[PDB]
């Protein structure tokens, strides 16, 4: 069985791992291959802090709340594990700030010790009069990518640096199943009017005193386009940028100033923190995640395509549930191709 | 007016600063000097993680509770200022675990977002049946001492290496007022068998993924004699040793093993953490703090002693309230000798 996963970001590597662990049997000899244009240090997955937190407003698709919850429960059970440190996995508590009273989120019982902020706590944030506190998890993109790659490497998965021009090219070069995990660049392989680059920029800062996440929200600004402070393992993530339709890979001075002004006003201690570096990424923006099997009529016999893209700002928060569902879609192919 | 502060730990340095802040302008030649046999990294203060948390057993002492509350307010005021980094001061959330049910502490309204631990959080600690969760403060001993030193230095306070033999030694060179902040060694200057060493030992570990303090409690081991994990700015503190009457300043291997095994059982990710260092410190154990005035006769010149010692395990937690009460006692000397 020949399988080609296109892309080496969070989605591709986890779908490749999930499929390989659930379907690579002696009864199912899988030849899995990873095809990517950009790898482990230079993807949009690396730019992500890795904080587990779904949308403030409920999605149009209810399968997504299940996939996000399923990712949390999985990560939590491995949070005290001997491998936690390599994945970049750890528990964290923090603040959710608002200007108005908001209903409690769907994930209020998934996270640990959810409650509303007390007045004396709210008194610490002059600009916000309402908010939450809970304990979540972090899965840093870069460390997790480094973990997945190495775990795949010891499983025979061969990685290849190349820009894939079309599905047919991969199919004709002997592919049976094409797992499409191209993120925002899925439009280059197949026209998707529901796809747009959710451009984001961040800063990496040396602020070790920071033990909590601090996320502010504003409907005027929109989702992920308002200041956020996310402490990592070696550095703190300074964010708050979202530009729908922007394809500029370079960092810009206005977004730098926006992030810095916003986070230093949120936490004045930050004014003394050292800028380690800055990065730019593209959230694969869609009304909902595209996670389905598509038949491609390549002459007589058809080559199968599993699309797994359009994860927006929640690709780490949801990855595992999407991986298991894509694995479920991979199982249906095996049985429909007389192999189960 | 000649003042000699004996002690360069949290007690001496904070007391020197308070007497200066309140009295530099009333007395024409206010002369303050600091005498100490150990400084900056070599004091008991330096051995302390600096978590704000009163003694496990309720006093029931309103005055002692006011000294603790006064310190929290004074530190919570600095916590968001762009100077906080220099004090070694930051907010930190965490767990306090017990095998059995217990009443809420009198400080439940001093700390931020105090609550009982949920059943899903208790599942993370199989050895414990009940516990608390709250947000408090860390004021790192070494870092704080450096800030107090630089505040004192700018105010022209001078530092001298001197192992004082008697109060009479210092009264003879011209001291009008001696401030006794000798911690656990106070008995050498004036007999006090109530003051005993509470031998403690800690491990300094590199685990920057740790964002929560974890403290365990066992009445059969006694206070401070149960595993505790307190993340600092650049390093994590591992401890849990209390040895009443032990004067050994050497790091013990059995205590090293007991600290390591005890903390790795509580938090298994700690197994991969790299041990940076270890220290031993003697808590100035006394059933109650010795904070009072005492007149000396030596010389035709009057010589007054202000005692401020015996803060056990909670020196950083209580210091500010004690430093202000010692400044007020200094003020009582001026309104008695007719100099204010
Ligand atoms: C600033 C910022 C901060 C964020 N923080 C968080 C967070 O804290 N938590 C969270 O849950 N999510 C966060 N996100 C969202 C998250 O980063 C994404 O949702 C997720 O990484 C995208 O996964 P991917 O694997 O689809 O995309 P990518 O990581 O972009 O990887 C796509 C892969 O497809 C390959 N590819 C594309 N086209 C081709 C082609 N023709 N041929 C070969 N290979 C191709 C690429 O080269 C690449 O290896 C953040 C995003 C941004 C922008
Ligand atoms: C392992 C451990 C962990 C701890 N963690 C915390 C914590 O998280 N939070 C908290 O609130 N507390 C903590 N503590 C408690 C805290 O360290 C003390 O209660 C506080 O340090 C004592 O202050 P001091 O100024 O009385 O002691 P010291 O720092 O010991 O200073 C005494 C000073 O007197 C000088 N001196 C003594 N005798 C003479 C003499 N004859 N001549 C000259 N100078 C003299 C010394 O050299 C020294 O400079 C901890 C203690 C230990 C041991
Ligand atoms: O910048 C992003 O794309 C991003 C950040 C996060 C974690 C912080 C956060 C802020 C806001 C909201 Cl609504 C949810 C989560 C996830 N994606
Ligand atoms: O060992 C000490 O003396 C010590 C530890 C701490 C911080 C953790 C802690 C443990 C136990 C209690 Cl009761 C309160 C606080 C301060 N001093």
């Amino acid at each position: 069985m020949r399988v080609v996963v296109i892309g080496a970001g969070v989605i591709g590597l986890s779908t490749a791992l999930c499929i390989h662990e659930r379907y690579h049997s002696v009864l199912q000899p899988l030849d899995i291959k990873v095809y990517a244009d950009r790898f482990t240090p230079l993807t949009t997955t690396d730019v992500a802090a890795g904080l587990w937190q779904p949308y403030l407003s409920d999605p149009n698709n209810p399968q997504e709340a299940d996939w996000s919850q399923q990712t949390f429960d999985y990560l939590l059970s491995h949070v005290h594990s001997p491998n936690a440190e390599n994945l970049g996995l750890f528990l964290i508590s923090g603040y959710n700030l608002f200007h108005e009273a908001i209903p409690d989120p769907s994930w209020k019982d998934t996270v640990l010790g959810f409650r509303k902020l007390t007045p004396r706590e709210l008194d610490m944030f002059p600009d916000y009069g309402y908010g939450w506190f809970h304990t979540s998890l972090i899965l840093e993109g870069k460390n997790y990518l480094q973990w997945l790659t190495e775990r795949l490497t010891e499983r025979g998965v061969k990685f290849f640096q190349r820009k894939v021009e079309s599905f047919e090219e991969v199919a004709r070069e002997g592919a049976d199943v094409i797992v499409n995990c191209t993120g925002v660049w899925a439009g280059a392989l197949q026209r998707d009017p529901l796809l747009q680059p959710g451009r984001g920029q961040i800063m990496k800062v040396d602020a070790p005193w920071m033990k909590h996440f601090i996320l502010t929200h504003d409907p005027e600004r929109g989702i992920y386009n308002s200041p956020y402070i996310i402490p990592g393992t070696q550095t703190v993530t300074l964010g708050g940028i979202f530009q729908l339709g922007n394809w500029s890979e370079l960092n810009n001075i206005q977004d730098h100033n926006t992030i810095w002004e916003g986070c230093c006003r949120l936490e004045p201690t930050l004014k003394n923190a050292r800028i380690i570096g800055e990065r730019t990424g593209f959230r694969p923006v869609r009304p909902q995640i595209r996670l389905e099997r598509e038949q491609l009529r390549t002459g007589p016999s058809n080559t199968e395509v599993i699309h797994n893209y359009g994860h927006g700002g929640y690709g780490l928060t949801i990855h595992w549930g999407c991986a298991l569902e894509a694995a479920k879609l991979f199982g249906r192919i095996l049985e429909e191709k007389k192999l189960s």
